[PDB]
């Protein structure tokens, strides 16, 4: 995990992100993360390999108020992982219908909360054939992913604003 | 794994819980401390764990969080500080481990919480080795875990606290 923290710039440092993402077996990630003081979007820091149409949709949606993932993260540290009794309004029923139309399908959220009150989230999402496969996948490499986590808060809010 | 925790009722029960997870995972003596958002009311802060009393008192009275290396840490960064020689810098730090391991507190390490609503603190774990590089093997072998139990200890104390 060292190689997030000697990174120099944040192009350097999301490269090296989404290449550990990559090599545990997960191909789209999202991380993001807000300065203290800050509530919605604005000067967010967000890297990563999301469809362009999904971010561009979900802000024109307003789709913070929707995803529950977005509300774990502010009264949560601990992970959500994307099942379907996550999605249980209307609107987050048809977010997560729009979402698998863009290709998130299965995955998780580490909520980010870091020493300086910055506020964040690392997504992975990954590719299977099935549900049952996706989450025996994760289980598997959940650990590790609970220090990625933190290495990259550390690492990142050191770069992001 | 750690379900106990977010299902128990009482601070005590609680406490009792963390207390037998982390003497499962090799260590004797923990300490988990939490403040609320912005605070630095020690007085009041959820303390459970079982340092030595008499080692406390000397803390508290000699106004050891402004010295104590791990605090500091705390305050700036989400990762794991271990307790080691190297992190004791300043001349006071070199008194306070001196004195810390007359106490028993040695080998160890600090993991820094930062709740969801901006609640501080940490979780500490002292194992008893016969030198460091058995302390470190200790230790070394049960990380991962520890790693996820510091936050499932943060998100259900954070609840009963505050
Ligand atoms: O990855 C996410 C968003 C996770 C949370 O993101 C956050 C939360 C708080 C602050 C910031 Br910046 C980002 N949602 C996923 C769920 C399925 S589809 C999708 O976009
Ligand atoms: O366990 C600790 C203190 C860890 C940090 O504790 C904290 C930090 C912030 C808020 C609160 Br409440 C407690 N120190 C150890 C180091 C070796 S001897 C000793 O007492």
């Amino acid at each position: 995990f060292l190689e997030l923290e000697r990174s120099s710039g944040k192009l350097e440092w999301s490269a090296i992100l989404q290449k550990m993402a990559s090599d545990l077996g997960f191909s789209k990630i999202l991380f993001g993360l807000l300065p203290k003081d800050s509530q919605d979007y604005e000067n967010a820091f967000i890297v990563g390999n999301y469809p362009a149409a999904w971010r561009e949709h979900y802000d024109r949606a307003g789709y913070a108020r929707v995803d529950p993932t977005v509300s774990h993260c502010t009264q949560s540290v601990l992970p959500i992982f994307w099942e379907p009794s996550i999605y249980q309004t209307r609107k987050q029923h048809e977010f997560f219908e729009e979402a698998s139309a863009a290709g998130l399908v299965y995955g998780l959220t580490m909520p980010l909360h870091g020493a300086r009150g910055e506020l964040g989230a690392l997504s992975l999402s990954v590719e299977a054939e099935n549900r049952a496969e996706a989450n025996r996948f994760m289980e598997s490499v959940l650990p590790t992913l609970w220090m990625l986590k933190d290495y990259a808060l550390q690492s990142g809010a050191g770069l992001a604003f």
